[PDB]
């Protein structure tokens, strides 16, 4: 049941894809690979296809390819980017060297659409509800996104939202330096490596996104790591004794204690004119001590989402086995595991 493949060149890249996929049009290329939009004649869906760039060129890249395929194959939720299809034109492991990943075409991200704009409260409710719905699912599988920001939120013309580009990290030091959106949505404990982080980092990011949707302004647009920390602590207060103890980094703990203590600000005086329920939720997400932040499951039940919340339609995921992360395998071993995952793929019903 191997489909028939056909070939075409799009901006200097050869795409070899099953006949079902028609009207391929490039959207972009980079180190990540190449993306096109297409129409899936079999399902009637508008799709986006990612062709991975050299996916087995080093041990690190082979493992990265396996990691992404595993994550995308696991995710089956309305608010999370998952796989409609995955294919290779290769007929054997020996000739296997290209991976194509098919998902829904959303066509924009939240950053490209609403940057610098203040959204209506009902609009923010719908957008944040969807993010939290997807996060409840992701977190239930013990997956951490780690890099949630407006540009990682795929959105269509009806403001329907799917979370993408996650569980994958892994930014360079340069990319996180200076006046950059790559760092503005990061929880302080991960930005400054205070301690072993967990899924609560994502809730901080949601707080930062929500604030920005409500105001049209970046919440913590730091010019560098330290400037950003100062912006954060001005809003949420300096750490107390309880949190200082949890900062397992001696150097980081020492630095924090050099700062003049500041109390948490009144969020009602920061977010002037906002829905008091939005203000309440922001206070519960933007807690310095990650242990004390609201979870996605808890936030869904918050009164702010009364119009959207349905406890019978906020599903959880199967557990996700990431034991492979602890393994040092050879290129050909990662490649074989990836091939097994490609060939074992079963499409959605
Ligand atoms: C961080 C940079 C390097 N990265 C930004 C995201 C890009 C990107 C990747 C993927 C993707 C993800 C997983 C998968 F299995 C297959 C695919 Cl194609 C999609 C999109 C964008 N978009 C999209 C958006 Cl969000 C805005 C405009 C146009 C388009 Cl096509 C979709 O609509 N659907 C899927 C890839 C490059």
């Amino acid at each position: 049941e191997r489909p028939t493949f056909y070939r075409q060149e799009l901006n200097k890249t050869i795409w070899e894809v099953p006949e079902r996929y028609q009207n391929l049009s490039p959207v972009g290329s980079g180190a990540y690979g190449s993306v096109c939009a297409a129409f899936d004649t079999k399902t009637g869906l508008r799709v986006a296809v990612k062709k991975l760039s050299r996916p087995f060129q080093s041990i690190i890249h082979a493992k990265r390819t396996y990691r992404e395929l595993r994550l995308l194959k696991h995710m089956k939720h309305e608010n999370v980017i998952g796989l409609l299809d995955v294919f290779t034109p290769a007929r054997s492991l020996e000739e296997f060297n290209d991976v194509y990943l098919v998902t829904h075409l959303m066509g924009a991200d939240l950053n490209n659409i609403v940057k610098c704009q203040k959204l209506t409260d009902d609009h923010v409710q719908f957008l944040i509800y969807q993010i939290l719905r997807g996060l409840k699912y992701i977190h239930s599988a013990d997956i951490i996104h780690r890099d949630l920001k407006p540009s990682n939120l795929a959105v269509n013309e009806d403001s329907e939202l799917k979370i993408l580009d996650f569980g994958l990290a892994r930014h360079t030091d340069d990319e996180m330096t200076g006046y950059v959106a790559t760092r503005w949505y990061r929880a302080p404990e991960i930005m400054l490596n205070w301690m072993h982080y967990n899924q609560t980092v994502d809730i901080w990011s949601v707080g930062c996104i929500m604030a920005e949707l409500l105001t049209g302004r970046t919440l913590f647009p730091g010019t560098d790591h330290i400037d950003q920390l100062k912006l954060i602590l001005r809003l949420v207060g300096t750490p107390g004794a309880e949190l200082l103890k949890k900062i397992s980094s001696e150097s980081a703990r020492n630095y924090i204690q050099s700062l003049t203590q500041m109390p948490k600000m009144n969020f009602a005086n920061v977010f002037i004119g906002a829905n008091p329920l939005a203000v309440d939720l922001l206070e519960k997400m933007l807690v310095l001590d990650s242990d004390k932040r609201i979870t996605a499951a808890q936030a869904l039940a918050h009164a702010y989402f009364a119009q959207y919340h349905d406890p019978d339609d906020e599903p959880v995921a199967d557990p996700y086995d990431q034991s492979f992360e602890s393994r040092d395998l050879l290129i050909d071993e990662w490649k074989s595991l990836t091939y097994d995952e490609v060939i074992s793929f079963v499409p959605p019903p």
